[PDB]
């Protein structure tokens, strides 16, 4: 039940979007082996196209460390109907690392759905088309 | 067996391929309700995050004269072991205007295997949520 | 090949815009070499990192056509205080082809500036360093 | 606070580098005003318009650290011949958080040349233009 952990760290991770414009905040907590944790929230930019999800922030940010190696991943965003699904994107940056970890899909009381990245992104383009 | 029609499209629209850095050719043919079709080609970009994609190259021309919804759409590439499968950006792209239509992810010779924006991206994240 | 006809027709463009999260709307007109023109508008998404500029999806629509010349690009906006300057990611698209072209920022008054690819994007990153 | 640390800071970010595609590393080193430096690298995708620049990195890593300050942030690559500059994108996230800060743009060699946000993206879009 560590998956709480995570959680926490996602929703915390959240808090520190920069999102003026769509003011729709989202956090993500990435969890490498090593047991390191990696937060990331997405970063908005006046011209829309060239913002950055959270889920991109959190694996940029521990590829940059040398961890590219990861167990699993939490989204936490302030909606509450819908958990926080990862976009096409974001499904495609988690891809080039791997294929069968946990994404971790939480809504704001801390429920959640949980999918692989191969069950996210089925029948995926990948490093080994080229 | 109109898929027919929609291959060779995508096959023709893969020769305007602007890819002088990955020397990987893609094409796309959209295919609207009122029967037009559109073509797309991936065009890179030196600083290669600037490229895009042949799948959005056809969406992003069809939307801009007015065409938004979709029956199909056909993708084509000088890969041999592996169907052309769109990535995950892309996926979210299509996501944008429905979610019920057919993706064909086709070979050099004319085989192929298709799914549906949904299947190719479940659980996803989409307008409604914001 | 003129003015006037790139200030009307970048104006058209926008009126195909998609932009529901921005109610920005942005329209393109391109005029290649042969003097034919590509409008374009910018296309939104649900994930806002994956949207496109109206330069790049005009751009886009005349290299997928087999046009990588360009004469000129005039860009508009429902903006009545100031021209529309592209963004650094559209400047360094049209950088990718060419260099030297005007780029001709306008407002709905029909008034406008101008300035070349170069001078938009200076000591710019190009194909060249490969 | 030193140019000194910027260059050698920036070129170890550059070791982390992940791009098996363009073989071409980028480091990034963003120097807060509270002192604290940001080393990023460019991070490639099997999609090549899904990778991500040295720059945002490093930027991204800082922001979603709490830092939208910014004093300087200095650019490397193995290029001995030329300073890397910044792509028009990455000029665009940097303007979002300041315009007239300094971009070292280096060599190997430890030698650069500098210039503000703003002479690098002159009469930008930015967020008053909302
Ligand atoms: O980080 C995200 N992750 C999860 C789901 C959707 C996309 N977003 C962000 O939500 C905002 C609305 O598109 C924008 O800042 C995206 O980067
Ligand atoms: O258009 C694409 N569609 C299908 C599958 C993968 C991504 N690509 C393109 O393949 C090249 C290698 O990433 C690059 O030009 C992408 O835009
Ligand atoms: O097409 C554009 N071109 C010129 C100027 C700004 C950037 N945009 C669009 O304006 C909206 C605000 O970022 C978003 O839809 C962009 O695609
Ligand atoms: O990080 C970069 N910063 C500065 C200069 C160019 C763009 N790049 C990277 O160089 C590679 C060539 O486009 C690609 O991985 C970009 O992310
Ligand atoms: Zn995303
Ligand atoms: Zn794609
Ligand atoms: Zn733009
Ligand atoms: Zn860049």
């Amino acid at each position: 039940e560590c998956v709480q952990q995570l959680l926490v760290c996602s929703q915390e991770a959240k808090q520190s979007a920069y999102c003026p414009y769509s003011h729709f905040p989202v956090g993500a907590a990435l969890l490498t082996q090593e047991g390191r944790i990696f937060k990331g929230c997405n970063i908005e930019n006046a011209c829309y196209p060239l913002g950055i999800c959270a889920e991109r922030t959190a694996i940029q940010k521990a590829v940059s460390e040398g961890y590219k190696d990861f167990r699993a991943i939490a989204i936490a965003s302030d909606m509450q109907d819908d958990f926080i699904s990862p976009c096409g994107a974001c499904r495609q940056v988690m891809r080039e690392f791997g294929t069968n970890w946990p994404v971790y899909m939480t809504k704001p009381d801390g429920t959640y759905i949980v999918m692989t990245v191969q069950e996210l992104l089925p029948s995926s383009f990948g490093p080994e088309d080229l």
